[PDB]
């Protein structure tokens, strides 16, 4: 015996929007989940998020459209806004969910 649901929330905020050249930074992030589910590595700061959220969902089996990636409630995706605003090794990032889909 079960049954559960929530609500909808689509359009939750992309963004593409960026130069590319080569730069040198390190940076380390850690993934976080309401599950448990964990896991962090060392990247370069110019693309960090996009390979976390990317190689996340890309494993996770489902596409970039429900997961939402803050930091310290910072809701954004990209490895531009949390590295600006950041600038540490240290950026996390809690996947929260707000829909559900699959």
């Amino acid at each position: 015996m079960s049954n559960n649901g929530g609500e909808p929330s689509n359009n939750g905020g992309e963004g593409a929007e960026g130069t590319c050249k080569e730069e040198t930074a390190l940076v380390a992030v850690k993934v976080v989940n309401a599950d448990g589910a964990e896991m962090f590595f060392r990247i370069k700061s110019r693309t960090a998020l996009k390979k976390l959220i990317d190689t996340y969902c890309k494993k996770q089996g489902i596409s970039r459209n429900s997961v939402r990636f803050l930091f310290d409630g910072t809701p954004i995706d990209e490895t531009k806004t949390p590295e600006e605003l950041g600038m540490e090794d240290d950026d996390v990032i809690d996947a929260m969910v707000e829909q559900t889909g699959g």
